[PDB]
């Protein structure tokens, strides 16, 4: 049941969906090892991702957390790279879409950094990098991410450098405390707890 809409480019939720993923690209640590090496991309096109049962599936599970949490789903709007974007998109995230060897556990893991994302566009770590030239920092490659509405509800901070929440807790925050210029990771543990709202086509741009 899902349909892609076009936006615009003279559309302002293009133009503000656009500015969170140039807005939120930062060097990492790797020196661009994963996820190529950018300091901006060239977006191509975004999507609204309309699913009537996969919205309501969303929203039925926004007001029970809501409702646990002082009437506060404590709702971003988050970045997520998967190989698996195409299957997101038409049936919804689940367990199947968890990166099970994650730092805090088997969820399904979140960013603020659209180039952290970016990072598993192609697999944990890059992969093997682009299907057409085995390049993790393909400025050729069209590349997908999503841009996501989340459900965190009451989110249990971790300070730091599928499975259940901890209890009392709808997810887990990954807090940098190391590198003061990275942004926050999240993890949730119910494919319900996120939808995947635009879907982003860009290329990652060759410094100058
Ligand atoms: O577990 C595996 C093994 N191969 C694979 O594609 N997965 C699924 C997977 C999908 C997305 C991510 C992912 N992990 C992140 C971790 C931190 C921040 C963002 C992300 C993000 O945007 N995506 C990790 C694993
Ligand atoms: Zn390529």
């Amino acid at each position: 049941g899902t349909i892609l809409i076009d936006l615009s480019p003279d559309d302002k939720e293009f133009q503000s969906v656009e500015e969170e993923m140039q807005s939120t690209v930062r060097e990492h640590r790797d020196g661009g090892h994963a996820g190529g090496i950018f300091n901006r991309y060239n977006i191509l096109k975004i999507q609204k991702v309309c699913n009537k049962k996969l919205w309501e599936r969303y929203t039925h599970r926004r007001k029970e957390v809501s409702e646990e949490n002082h009437n506060h789903a404590n709702e971003r709007m988050l970045f997520h790279g998967s190989p698996f974007v195409n299957a997101i998109i038409h049936k919804g995230f689940d367990e199947r879409h968890a990166y099970i060897g994650g730092m805090f556990g088997a969820g399904i893991y979140f960013a603020e950094n659209s180039s952290k994302s970016n990072q598993y566009v192609y697999g944990i770590g890059g992969g093997t990098g682009c299907p057409v030239h085995k390049d993790r920092s393909c400025y050729i490659c069209h590349r997908q991410l999503l841009f996501c509405r989340v459900t965190l509800g009451k989110s249990f901070l971790q300070f730091s450098a599928m499975a259940h929440s901890p209890p009392g807790h709808h997810s887990v925050t990954g807090r940098p405390s190391v590198n003061g210029l990275a942004l926050a990771e999240y993890v949730i543990y119910r494919g319900e707890q996120a939808y995947p709202e635009y879907l982003i086509t860009y290329q990652i741009m060759r410094p100058e």
